[PDB]
């Protein structure tokens, strides 16, 4: 295939929407509704230069909407759970437990300190902490203070963390006494009743910046709540026990943490920065873990080498890379009560954009389908002309809806070339994210992952 946002004969144009977002657009393709040409027919480099110069702030800033922003923020939903059951266990780490009330208390004490240091909506904070209670207190406090957090995974080299922190422009860093001195030049604080804060944060405000050159996907509260609330791909509730084992700086993190905290569920934190298969098996048995979210390779290893990591587990969801159907089939045979799901999506569209609930018929095949979009999200299979691919035909996958990031912090050109105008959307200007993935939509509407656009 040959993408029109990378190579187009007719030239390029720069589009703008009511919220001042910029989009690169091929000159010969009709301007979508809610979008207007800001920079005339020019070279792709010339268009990208204009965006790099004019688009200084990625956060949406335009006229006020009729309908006031729907929904509560991440921390507000957490606060209602702390109020409802303060004595209920929120976090488990090694032999220690942290209730909902104690977690909320600790996070409020730190949030008040953050406010005193200049944290407010529109401010980002770096969190350079190992996996444990402090990591949660830190990010919850950042959210409570109206700011957005960025997880700085301590397994990574200092240079990579320093670059990521530099890119966010965060004027504050939350770290620990052992990690002290690794990251320099940014004002640093440590983690040491108070009461909940009322800061004026709203769902469109930045909640996080995710880093996998560094690429910081910055996402509002609604991208997180839109992924965890009003969804049925896994069981959510206070009787659930999630395992936070996935890397902290990427998008699978939120499901394990927020999917539990917004519902009053227990969250087991794994020691170590990377998913540890042997530790996972032990943690499932110790705490009665009800849901596992695993990369395809982790899932395959556990299925074969640590099958008891699935004992008592209600849902197992495969992510990232294409699934191994023989391993999915093996899990079904060994664990008959286990519900299996295959999740798909880039971090730019938050956690899963699409999900497929595994059925008996899928096991006879060679690949697992990526499924159907989550409620409030959408997925298109388009050709080089941004036209829907013929049913069954190959095309590039574009994702849209509630999970969309504002963009790549400090990289408006890279943003404008990936978070493009949506040509299917109503009078209001919407965006779609080009995934770089090739897919096909089968007769029943189920998506199938093919490969990379290379």
């Amino acid at each position: 295939m040959s993408n029109p946002f990378e190579e187009y004969d007719g030239g390029h144009v720069v589009l703008t929407d009511a919220l001042g977002r910029h989009s690169l657009w091929p000159a010969g393709i009709a301007v979508p509704a809610g979008w207007s040409v800001r920079h005339g027919t020019d070279s792709r480099e010339g268009c990208l230069a204009h965006i790099e110069h004019h688009w200084t702030d990625l956060r949406p800033t335009g006229p006020a909407v009729e309908r006031a922003p729907a929904g509560a923020c991440v921390h507000e939903l957490f606060e209602a759970q702390a109020a409802r059951a303060p004595d209920a266990v929120a976090l488990l780490h090694e032999a220690d437990e942290l209730t909902y009330g104690a977690l909320n208390e600790r996070a409020n004490r730190l949030a008040h300190r953050l406010v005193g240091l200049g944290v407010a909506p529109g401010t980002l904070v770096g969190v350079h902490l190992e996996r444990g209670f402090d990591m949660v207190v830190a990010l919850l406090a950042v959210l409570k203070a109206g700011g957005g957090y960025t997880m700085l995974d301590p397994q990574f080299p200092v240079e990579r963390l320093a670059l990521s922190l530099e890119d966010t422009g965060a004027p504050l860093l939350v770290t620990s006494r052992p990690l002290s001195g690794r990251l320099t030049g940014t004002t640093t604080l440590y983690v040491e009743p108070a009461g909940n804060l009322a800061t004026g944060v709203g769902p469109e405000d930045v909640a996080c910046v995710m880093f996998t050159r560094p690429k910081g996907v910055m996402s509002p509260h609604r991208a997180l709540t839109g992924t965890y609330l009003g969804q049925d791909y896994a069981g959510f509730g206070p009787d659930e026990v999630f395992l936070q084992c996935s890397p902290v700086s990427w998008d699978a993190f939120g499901l394990e943490l927020f999917g539990a905290l917004l519902f009053g569920a227990r969250c087991v934190l794994q020691s170590g920065q990377n998913p540890d298969p042997l530790e996972i098996g032990e943690l499932v048995a110790r705490h009665g873990v009800t849901m596992l979210q695993l990369s395809a390779s982790l899932f395959n290893f556990l299925v074969d080498e640590v099958p008891e990591a699935f004992e008592g587990v209600r849902y197992a969801i495969t992510g990232g890379e294409p699934a191994s159907v023989p391993h999915v089939a093996k899990a079904r045979r060994d664990h008959p009560a286990l519900r299996l799901g295959n999740g798909y999506g880039p971090a730019e569209s938050m956690g899963f954009t699409t999900h497929h609930a595994v059925v008996a018929g899928d096991l006879s095949g060679t690949a697992l389908p990526i499924g159907v979009p989550l409620a409030g999200k959408r997925a298109y299979v388009l050709d080089d002309d941004l036209k829907p691919a013929a049913n069954g035909a190959l095309g590039e996958l574009y994702v849209a809806g509630a999970g969309l990031a504002h963009g790549y912090v400090s990289r408006p050109a890279l943003t404008a070339e990936r978070f493009v105008a949506d040509p299917f959307a109503g009078p209001g200007g919407e965006r779609m994210y080009r995934t770089g993935d090739l897919a096909r939509r089968r007769a029943d509407g189920v998506l199938e992952y093919v490969g990379r656009a290379d």
